């Protein structure tokens, strides 16, 4: 019915200690070399001096001080109001007559509060002050991170309290202001929070691991520039032609799976592992072996178990004895469809459009792959799904990018 | 003095029991059957229909008949005349009066049977026949293999035969006719032979295994048509830009590093793999782990051991205590610069240059890196001249095929 924190480690971290993974690493990082010594030679060659501008992320992260401020008040907001309405509605349960109508009002209150200060804020924000396209992942990401957790919190402690006043004790299990505040940074995504921790904090490992992080970031940057600058950068004579598409789809799997195996490390592990034992809970692993995956269940399984958990319990759980239906075959197809929305969403907001090629992307996975080999089939189709979402996105960022047009339904498809 | 022979399995066929690298692996034929349907995909685009022409291997491939009538002769010859030779030269040294002038004059035999009959039938067919350049690549490769187990096979049996002789037995230890026939397809290259061997054929072993060789030719050849033509195939609007020149360096490293690890994989693991269970041995390694390499001793120590092995032992020892000079530090060093010369040499006949980008490659990272961070640098290193020794020959070879310019002191080297 609940989940067991085990204190085994990081998967990764573990397998990177045999010699022939660590010998793949180390290609990686030799790679990494390579691109900041061909972009130094480039720029040296370019202006004939005057290396390291570092111009895109100028541009990616611009108006910064007013995300940090957003930020700021997102925290605070998702650290104060929500713990403060539980309080009042936990002493107004177990204190008087009949709470059934205040509790009914008191979720009202937390509906509402979650809705209108965790979407309006952080969209709105966006919105109105016309923030960078990167510097609006972050805050939506956070924000999408808050709501989850939030909900879980709630979802967690409602239960317990109701049992509690069903046995009638004065005493109401009550969560206390430092463990929620350590939540709020915890790795994981479900309250039942870091009890099984870590001894110390090796500040060695979370300093390798943050400039690990520090460098993977540049990685992408290097990714991303010296690969979806050339593909990319305005090559809109417009032919049209299924031949260029095709090649656009293939050469941007290199960068896409690139891209996909890079982040993946960094943030889940180096990221989620350096926020683990510099918050004394390196005590969960948070991915299996995603490679390791023959059959779709198992590849959404075990990928970033942290989202997989909080979506599995409480949506699959919860969501489905809600509704019990005659066709329950979609307790898996309906939370992977929101999931996918939420994506589109993450995908609307910093991006500027609503082009859903990952929502029917996803639909078309599923429902074709659903019905060793097949390990191999699921490594072509990532391939082919990475490389012609990432192709898309980047196109129609470009195409929109090239003539404003000043409701976004399915533009810049016709080369501007 | 010698080596020993221990019936140990080959190393990546022990590793990739390993789930992970079994993910690898799946991992590359996965980007193959990506690679396959592209092509298709752009075929069905270019012409409408009419798919699977198979044309530049038409074109590498043309005189087949010529290159087998070729490998015939070649074979008949080193299985024939050089153990006739011997035949006759131990049975005229044990027989009779001071063979010292016989000896000489029976080693003259062989010097010029090897010179003349390997050097000048397998280049001059390709110098007179116009062969096309990758049935050139073929032959002189079995040249090369033929000379050094003929040289093998001599310098095994003639100190044997010596020390019998000065124990004067009428019983000669000379080889057989049907060891020297098993060792000419050998995978080993000393004619010390299999004496240690396999039980048993596992047809189906060597069945998918030389399936995976031929489907692992094809990938170098998708690799080739997908990469090597978009960056090559004559554009030559000559900037002569050394950003063009770094773009080129830096695009042809993953062409170059797939067909490195590629043909690795193909031509050692599976080819000699499906004449090792073939034939009954199986019974040796021929490569330890590359990857895992710091220094560059360990290095050339393994890759490829059968040509190390060869090397090391026959020319390292014999060639150094002929001359065990004061400055015996290039006692390695000798033997790689003619080993950079005899690979100057593969690339001298198929590609009709003797451009030695290879040579002064070597020359520079040898003389450069002798004097975990060093797995870095030696990664960085491999893949920077692995590209540009890629980028180089091939365009040196489209820009003489761009015109023939009717002794090739450096040409090409203009944009013609
Ligand atoms: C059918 C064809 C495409 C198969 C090609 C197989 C090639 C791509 C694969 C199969 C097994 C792989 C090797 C297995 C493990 C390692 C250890 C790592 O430290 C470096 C890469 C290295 C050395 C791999 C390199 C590429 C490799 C040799
Ligand atoms: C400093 C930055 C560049 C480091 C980036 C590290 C990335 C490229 C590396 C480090 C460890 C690697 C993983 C280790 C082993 C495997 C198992 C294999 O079956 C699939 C690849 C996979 C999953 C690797 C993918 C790429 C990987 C995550
Ligand atoms: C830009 C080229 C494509 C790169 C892909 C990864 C980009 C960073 C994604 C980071 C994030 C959002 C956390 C994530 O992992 N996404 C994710 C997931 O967790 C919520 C679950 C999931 O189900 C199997 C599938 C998912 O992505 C397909
Ligand atoms: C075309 C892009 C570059 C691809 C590189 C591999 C091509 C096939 C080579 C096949 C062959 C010749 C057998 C070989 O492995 N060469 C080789 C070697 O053995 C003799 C020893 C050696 O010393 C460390 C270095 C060697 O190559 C640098």
């Amino acid at each position: 019915q609940g989940k067991i924190f085990i204190a085994r480690r990081s998967l990764l971290d573990e397998l990177l200690e045999v010699d022939h993974i660590r010998t793949i690493y180390h290609m990686f990082i030799a790679l990494l070399i390579l691109f900041i010594l061909s972009t130094l030679v480039v720029d040296y060659i370019d202006e004939g001096r005057l290396v390291l501008e570092f111009s895109l992320l100028s541009y990616a992260f611009g108006k910064f001080p007013t995300v940090v401020w957003t930020w700021w008040i997102m925290f605070l907001s998702t650290f104060s109001v929500p713990y403060f309405l539980f309080q009042h509605w936990a002493t107004g349960y177990s204190k008087s007559s009949h709470p059934l109508i205040r509790s009914l009002f008191h979720g009202f209150l937390f509906m509402i509060f979650q809705i209108g200060v965790l979407g309006f804020g952080p969209t709105y924000v966006v919105l109105a002050y016309t923030l960078p396209p990167a510097s609006r992942f972050i805050i939506i990401f956070e924000q999408i991170r808050f709501v989850m957790k939030a909900h879980s919190f709630v979802r967690e402690n409602v239960p317990r309290v109701l049992n509690s006043a069903k046995e009638k004790s004065s005493t109401v299990p009550i969560p206390t202001v430092n463990q929620y505040l350590y939540f709020l940074f915890a790795p994981t995504l479900i309250y039942r929070d870091s009890y099984p921790r870590n001894p110390t904090v090796r500040w060695g490992y979370v300093a390798m691991k943050f400039a690990q992080v520090f460098g993977c970031f540049f990685y992408v940057y290097y990714i991303f520039e010296r690969l979806c600058a050339p593909l990319f950068r305005n090559i809109k004579q417009e032919p049209f032609s299924a031949r260029v598409l095709v090649l656009c789809v293939f050469n941007s799997i290199l960068p896409g799976v690139l891209i996909l195996f890079l982040t993946f490390f960094a943030f889940l592990h180096c990221w989620l592992n350096a926020f683990a034992e510099m918050l004394r809970f390196g005590d969960r692993m948070f991915y299996k072996d995603w490679w390791n995956s023959t059959s779709y269940s198992n590849y959404y399984r075990t990928w970033n178990v942290v989202v997989h958990d909080w979506l599995y319990y409480y949506a699959y759980k919860d969501f489905l004895w809600f509704f019990s239906k005659r066709f329950k075959s979609a307790a898996m197809l309906a939370v992977f469809a929101v999931s996918a929305v939420v994506h589109e969403y993450a995908l609307a907001v910093c991006l500027s459009f609503f082009y859903p090629v990952l929502f029917v992307l996803f639909m078309f996975f599923g429902m074709a792959f659903n019905f060793p080999i097949w390990n191999v089939l699921m490594w072509t189709s990532l391939f082919l799904g990475n490389g012609v979402l990432l192709c898309f996105y980047s196109q129609e960022w470009y195409a929109r990018q090239h003539c404003p047009l000043k409701d976004y339904v399915r533009p810049r498809s016709w080369t501007c």
